[PDB]
């Protein structure tokens, strides 16, 4: 008996609920207890790994899509799983929405039985992007919870699943083994037997743990990860691919005329962004968890995939370490230091003087802008570091009175939703909108591909699209990305071999639940 000893989440105490509709259960429900239709591989340009459906089609109108069932596949008690399961599954939230927590409800209208192994979801607005959100909803026993009175208060205790691990071997308040579903209709790429899952409250506690080497998967933060857990065994392991996108943020339409003739110049964007040292602000600010994002459309190691890599190349240069290169340009695009104290002054020869905002209280943030002055300074740039509460930091940029942000953004599955947020120019106006599109720059063009994305099921035109908002992106230089945040992974190769890892990059590595991929990934385990 091969058991792995994971650590999804923390824990006071464990309390048996595999509810997987409810915010607040064990997070080893999703993916191992109810095997979704399809992963999407988001690390691998998204693409779908067929599970319990077989394969699916969006109609040409892209107002419905059908998926089919894949035939054999049976629930850890034996029954069958077919079409009848996804039905209920997505009708029963349908009719109770606060079981819907991804609010797939906003997009699918209705479910309707085929047949017995195929499906088909009517959809309320042409998106083809429905397959992907549908993907992470998880699918429940009709036979089983036709029966449950309250699904809202159900705890699932004895969960009948379709994924890999269903049999509650062991459950204690510090510990609990969730077994191999004997009827798993993927035994035979099944090769551990357990997962081990241990009560672990804190990072102090799992720190402990960790580096005595009795944990094989985990996803937390580790205090100088090298020295404390790395040296302390060699099966001690870990990988931190790029997640999220973080960068400044320059205002287009700043209201002080000679600030503005520096950040509404492209070439005074790409001198700002030659002047920062990226690699150096991920090891001090961020202790080397994250990666350096050289896309000068922001794009990111993470999306490799869609890059056009020609367009990458010759923008790099303006989103790469190089000093001389920034003070050349800027000697260049006429910003000269005319009054000798050592600053640029703006061509037409006024003086300016640039405040970069990152919210009070989030320090990796406040220390980036930090090293940005000094930086900035080397090549002439005046800039002061500021530090407002997040809701005036956030206001100044949908009033446009800030100069200069330092910024994180949301991560999707794809490039779509960092691009469209951040620069989708609808987004730049209207009550209650983020802070993320409010550069200020706007570009008809831009806009209607980013509108479309989603409106073509045909991958490589989709991919076209994605390349052309990249050369829009990047040619304009429209703010200037530093780095992509770090996905938490570490693996220990003392009982298992076939993890994922930067020299065998299969996909996202996370044991969270809220990362599918984590199924493919408990599948390529191999016990020693």
């Amino acid at each position: 008996r091969s058991e792995l000893t994971i650590v999804p989440d923390f824990y006071p105490t464990m309390v048996r609920n595999f509810n997987p509709y409810l915010a607040t259960n064990l997070r080893t429900t999703t993916d191992f207890i109810y095997e979704p239709l399809v992963v999407f591989n988001e690390m691998k340009g998204n693409t779908p790994v067929f599970r319990l459906a077989e394969s699916y089609k969006m109609a040409d109108d892209l107002m419905s899509v059908t998926f089919d069932i894949r035939k054999g596949v049976k629930w850890s008690d034996g029954e069958a799983f077919t079409a009848d399961d996804v039905v209920y599954s997505f009708g029963l939230l349908k009719a109770k929405p606060e079981l819907d927590q991804r609010g797939i409800n906003k997009w699918v209208t209705s479910v309707e039985k085929v047949d017995e192994y195929k499906v088909r979801f009517r959809l309320s607005e042409a998106n083809s992007n429905v397959p992907y959100e549908i993907s992470l909803i998880p699918i429940v026993a009709e036979h089983v919870w036709k029966d449950v009175k309250d699904p809202t208060t159900f705890t699932n205790e004895n969960p009948v699943g379709t994924g890999p691990f269903t049999v509650i071997d062991t459950f204690t308040p510090q510990l609990y083994i969730q077994c191999r579903n004997p009827n798993y209709w993927d035994a035979a790429n099944l090769e551990v037997d357990c997962l081990r899952v241990p009560q672990i409250a804190n990072n102090d506690q799992l720190l402990g743990k960790i580096v005595n080497s009795e944990l094989d998967w985990t996803s937390s933060f580790v205090p100088d990860i090298d020295r404390t857990y790395a040296a302390a065994n060699p099966n001690h392991h870990y990988w931190y691919p790029a997640a999220g996108t973080q960068a400044f943020m320059v205002n287009f339409k700043n209201p002080d005329p000679a600030k503005k003739e520096a950040l509404d110049n492209v070439d005074f964007r790409r001198a700002f962004s030659m002047a920062l040292d990226r690699q150096t602000i991920i090891d001090i600010a961020f202790y080397g968890s994250g990666t350096v994002n050289d896309f000068a459309s922001g794009l990111g190691y993470a999306f490799e995939a869609w890059s056009d890599e020609a367009t990458h190349k010759k923008y790099k240069g303006f989103n790469t370490y190089d000093v001389e290169g920034s003070k050349k340009l800027l000697a260049k695009a006429g910003f000269k230091d005319v009054n000798g104290d050592g600053f640029v002054e703006t061509p037409s020869g006024k003086s300016f003087e640039l405040l970069i905002q990152s919210p009070n209280g989030w320090t990796d943030f406040n220390n980036t802008v930090q090293l940005a002055v000094e930086q900035l300074q080397e090549v002439g740039i005046k800039a002061k570091a500021r530090t407002p509460e997040f809701a005036v930091y956030n206001q100044a940029m949908l009033e446009g009175t800030y100069d200069v942000a330092y910024t994180n953004y949301f991560h999707g599955a794809d490039p779509f939703t960092y691009w469209n947020s951040g620069y989708n120019s609808a987004l730049q106006s209207g009550d209650g909108m983020p802070r993320f599109a409010m550069h200020y720059f706007t570009d008809k063009k831009l806009d209607g591909l980013l509108d479309s994305f989603y409106k073509t099921a045909d991958k490589n035109e989709q991919l076209a699209i994605a390349h052309g908002i990249q050369k829009i992106i990047a040619e304009n230089q429209v703010t200037i990305p530093v780095m992509s945040g770090a996905w938490m992974y570490q693996y220990n190769t003392t009982r298992f071999t076939g993890w994922w890892s930067e020299e065998n990059p299969k996909g996202r590595p996370s044991v969270w639940a809220g990362i599918p991929e984590r199924l493919l990934h408990v599948l390529d385990l191999k016990p020693v």
